[PDB]
């Protein structure tokens, strides 16, 4: 009966996916061109997208003509240089020549401008969106990633985001991250740690502005594709677990209360990020299959709440694969942000989420 209300929800969340075909087209186009012209520069010629086929994923549950999209290029024999004790930020240094690596031209130094390479891909973006038809920049202010912000027509928006590749092994401050030894197994952690992992250009604590930040969000959506116990978890009618519902929900609790309360101004620090971090958290307390079974949603949902809840009361988020970097360490959201949003979750549910309706 009450969760009657949770499958409403999603059931109106996935309305906005069947007609997602005639604006993904539009997305699809636009990036194709901007590979194409950014790959005719020696710079860029490696550049590509994450996933070829996913060319677009959706950071917010509840804006569907709001794009996501990640270029890579990889960046042979990197070297990587902590800054401070942050764990997650890094200066990029190379092995080899200048004269053997094409990122030469955007050496300071030693070390790889982040704020040089942003530059340029920005501008060439931006030359070249000037000779496509329906499609604007919007164009920043948030650390370097994402870079750019395109308006297709006067309503999709497609967020393009720089990423080095590395195919090097990860970095050591991921030794005792993604504890998924319990839940998707060893062999599978042992896979996933050999693939490359990646750097985004991101401001770090005034700031230091040529630092790089590490990212997993193809890790990320490779647990969410293949996120159970059972290799055949939601294959069939008798293994349909809540996982996947249960993040959707989390965001979209997020985003409701960041909507509720924009006037106010103490949510803006949080992200989806954030219950995303904190649903591989409960994932990973929670291992068993058994334990999502769709017809236990309601309780599945609410174990989430009150996992993310203690995170804020506790001030404790870590990194999923960077356990000592705290998404809600004090310097970077503050207390009375945290317990804003306490007290509105924690009104929330105990009034069984008015903000759904
Ligand atoms: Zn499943």
């Amino acid at each position: 009966m009450g969760a009657s209300k949770l499958r409403a929800v999603l059931e109106k969340l996935k309305l906005s996916r069947d007609d997602i075909s005639t604006a993904a087209g539009m997305v699809k186009g636009v990036v194709d061109h901007l590979l194409l012209r950014l790959k005719c520069d020696s710079a860029f010629r490696g550049v590509g997208l994450l996933n070829t086929g996913s060319y677009y994923e959706h950071v917010k549950i509840s804006a569907p003509n709001e794009f996501d999209v990640m270029f890579k290029l990889e960046v042979p024999r990197i070297q990587l240089e902590e800054y401070s004790n942050t764990r997650a930020y890094y200066f990029v240094k190379f092995k080899r020549n200048p004269k053997e690596n094409p990122l030469s031209q955007f050496l300071e130094g030693e070390i790889l401008s982040a704020s040089k390479m942003l530059s340029k891909f920005r501008k060439i973006i931006k030359e070249e969106i000037n000779d496509i038809k329906d499609t604007d920049v919007i164009m920043r202010k948030r650390g370097g990633s994402p870079a750019v912000t395109l308006l297709i027509s006067e309503k999709i928006s497609v967020d393009i985001t720089l990423a080095l590749e590395s195919k090097s092994s990860w970095p050591a401050s991921t030794q005792e991250g993604l504890r998924i030894q319990n839940w998707l197994s060893a062999k599978v952690r042992k896979q996933l740690r050999l693939k490359p992992f990646y750097l985004v250009p991101k401001h770090a604590k005034g700031f230091q502005e040529e630092t790089w930040r590490l990212s997993f969000s193809h890790i990320e959506k490779e647990i969410l594709n293949n996120h159970g116990k059972s290799k055949t978890c939601c294959e069939n009618k008798e293994e349909k677990c809540c996982r996947k519902d249960c993040l959707k929900l989390m965001k979209y609790l997020l985003e409701q209360l960041k909507e509720r309360f924009k006037d106010k101004k103490h949510l803006d620090k949080f992200s989806s990020y954030h219950v995303k971090t904190a649903f591989f958290h409960v994932c990973t307390q929670n291992p068993q299959d058994s334990q999502w079974d769709r017809k236990d949603l309601g309780l599945c949902f609410d174990n989430c709440v009150t996992y993310f809840l203690q995170c804020l009361r506790t001030e404790k988020l870590e990194n999923y694969f960077i356990p000592e970097f705290n998404l809600f360490s004090s310097n970077l959201i503050d207390k009375r942000s945290k317990e804003f949003l306490t007290k509105q979750i924690e009104y929330e549910r105990n009034n069984e989420f008015p903000v759904f309706d």
